[PDB]
């Protein structure tokens, strides 16, 4: 990343397990954003799978009432948007990875390595 300092990602999972010493909760985030990146891993063809809106048990229940996990998962380079209907008069929050990550595979790679890394 920019490096100095500690990068971002590095630093946020800096925090995840030393503010949060319950390690349950901190494998459940690691469990559920490894799976979530894997079908993006290992079908990198379909670009359909790099969606999560937040507003889900899995995230509100674990990622949501968790520590720093969700600035790991927008500083591997995820974004949120505010989806674009007319159904929703207010914003409906969805995780994408960006194409701004897009470009750089080995980015993403290297963000997964990171977490692992964990020692």
């Amino acid at each position: 990343g920019s490096h100095m300092s500690t990068d971002p990602v590095a630093a946020s999972i800096m925090k995840i397990y030393t503010f949060n010493k319950d390690q349950d909760r901190v494998k459940l985030g690691v469990d559920t954003i490894a799976k979530y990146l894997d079908n993006i891993h290992l079908h990198p063809e379909e670009e359909k799978y790099r969606k999560i809106k937040l507003q889900n048990k899995v995230f509100q229940e674990r990622i949501n009432c968790l520590e720093g996990t969700h600035e790991f998962f927008e500083a591997i380079g995820f974004q949120k948007v505010l989806l674009p209907a007319q159904d929703q008069e207010d914003p409906e929050e969805f995780y994408v990875l960006s194409e701004t990550t897009l470009a750089q595979p080995q980015s993403l790679e290297r963000h997964k390595e990171q977490l692992l890394a964990a020692e």
